[PDB]
DNA sequence: AGCCACATCCCGGCACTCGAAGTCCCCAACTTGGATGATTTCTTCCAGTCCTGGTAA
């Protein structure tokens, strides 16, 4: 699978597992963690399985060991040493005022508080063209979208069941639900 | 190899600095020569009383 220019790190990895047929939990644990362990023990010890936990700004001190795991993937998938690292969210070296935590992604630093940790929404009008969870949704200051007739990002309660893509890793549909093919200022607010 | 209890750990939060002039440095402190003789040191009288044995002829 090739990465998209605007793709989240977790989206790419989910697609990769699935592309190789590693659809189930047990093989997700396996095709990921056990292979890493058998390369070297450190690539696995630094690598918890749950998806939310995988990104750097969720991590503690042993980041370099997690990076080594990214580097093993870079070899396995015929990559480049920074192909994935250009996508990851890391600890900024810049305080952003009053000792706040701030998070750095290839040139843009966004304060910790604007990261939309829970209830990621989606836009069916773009998902039907290329189905992968995209970046710029994880931002708190971002409702609606550019293009697509505007309107609202279709929000978490799709059908009497809260949605996201991390506690339940499907893109087109989630849990009990279906394939989701379901006021004129926010399109300016959208430009983050 | 998978599941569960318990350790800590770091960010967001909170509170403090705290009134409000300075008061001199340094180096030296004395040598010598002698301390007196001649005499004497008290005497009279007195120094309480009564209670509180065991054992055998």
């Amino acid at each position: 699978p090739e990465p998209f220019a605007d793709e989240a790190l977790e989206s790419y990895f989910l697609r990769l597992s699935q592309e190789n047929g590693f659809e189930r939990y047990r093989i997700f644990s396996g095709s990921v963690q056990d292979w890493l362990h058998t390369t070297d023990h450190a690539a696995a010890g630094a690598f918890p399985l749950e998806l939310s936990r995988l990104n750097i700004f969720h991590a503690s001190r042993s980041s370099g060991l997690r990076v080594r795991a990214l580097q093993l993937v870079d070899r396995l998938t015929d990559g480049a040493p920074f192909r994935l690292l250009q996508l990851a969210l890391c600890h900024s070296a810049i305080s952003f005022g009053n000792h706040y935590k701030a998070v750095h992604r290839s040139g843009v630093d966004i304060p910790l508080s604007f990261i939309r940790v829970h209830q990621i929404p989606c836009c069916p009008d773009c998902l039907r063209e290329s189905a992968y969870v995209r970046q710029c949704w994880h931002f708190k200051p971002y409702v609606g979208c550019h293009r697509h007739g505007g309107r609202l990002i279709y929000s978490c309660p799709a059908c009497g069941e809260s949605l996201n893509y991390l506690a339940s890793e499907s893109i087109n549909h989630c849990q009990c639900g279906f394939d989701l093919r379901t006021p004129d200022e926010i399109q300016l607010s959208a430009l983050a």
